[PDB]
């Protein structure tokens, strides 16, 4: 909708030409402070406006976050508006396994991303939640990948790419894409699916992020973490109190846009 106010949201000062550095600029600020929460799917308020207008409302002018969609949504829109080409892609979640579990909806969605002189097509994703990649990706296999934060692998499957990343002296699997470009009506019903049914863990539980320097910051309904280069400090909150602050006050999200703080606990408590 208008760059002026999402780049004043994310408090993005610099370039805005088309560039690699800028692409790179423009993903660590916005991980930095539009954090990953799912508390509309969670109070019964599903995803299914995926349109500029409705995503810029929310997480640029009401300072509230959003999941995948949200995210990818607007960075896409974004990218768009400054002259890059985006093409917006699904994958399936399959971090942390089992095999014996059946294969995952096409519940996520990220972005390959070209612009003038690129190298060939870079994948951006400031949607996956705490583990998302903090560096665009060229969009190669096996080669082993620096980003900001821990590095990053895409590795060949059958028709097509597993995105890996490096935690803790292992490389995990994180999802699995195809390079098929997904029409806005395919990206709109994944999302009502992810946020409307009963057994999505987006209405089934809290899950907030956000991304520092030195961190990855994860809240998985009252369990806070913080994982760091030294390891991952965990602490269970109190009560409801604890939680509705630590959205405030850690994640930034505007929780009085959910209606009187005092009011929203109540709903955190079940």
């Amino acid at each position: 909708l208008d760059l002026t106010a999402y780049f004043d949201r994310i408090n993005y000062r610099g370039a805005t030409d088309p560039t690699l550095d800028v692409l790179q600029d423009l993903v660590t600020v916005h991980s930095r402070t539009i954090p990953f929460e799912n508390l509309d799917p969670l109070l019964g308020v599903p995803v299914d406006d995926l349109s500029p207008q409705a995503l810029a409302d929310k997480l640029v002018l009401r300072r509230r976050g959003g999941y995948c969609f949200e995210h990818n949504g607007l960075m896409g829109y974004v990218l768009a508006e400054l002259g890059y080409r985006v093409r917006r892609f699904a994958a399936r979640v399959v971090w942390k396994l089992a095999p014996d579990a059946p294969l995952p909806p096409q519940t996520h969605t990220l972005l390959g991303v070209t612009f003038p002189g690129s190298g060939g097509c870079y994948l951006v994703d400031v949607g996956f939640g705490g583990q998302t990649p903090t560096s665009p990706l060229r969009l190669e296999t096996g080669a082993v990948q620096p980003t900001t934060h821990e590095p990053y692998r895409l590795e060949d499957r059958v028709d097509g790419f597993v995105l890996q990343a490096m935690v803790r002296d292992t490389w995990q699997t994180l999802y699995e894409f195809t390079t098929q470009t997904r029409p806005q009506i395919d990206l709109k019903v994944a999302s009502w699916y992810a946020s409307t049914h009963p057994a999505s863990k987006f209405v089934t539980g809290l899950t907030a992020a956000v991304i520092t320097d030195d961190a990855r910051w994860n809240l998985s309904g009252r369990d806070l973490a913080v994982h760091r280069a030294g390891g991952t400090e965990k602490i269970r909150l109190a009560d409801a109190a604890a939680v509705v602050d630590t959205l405030s006050e850690r994640f930034g999200i505007n929780v009085a846009d959910i209606g009187e703080r005092g009011a929203l606990e109540t709903r955190i408590d079940e």
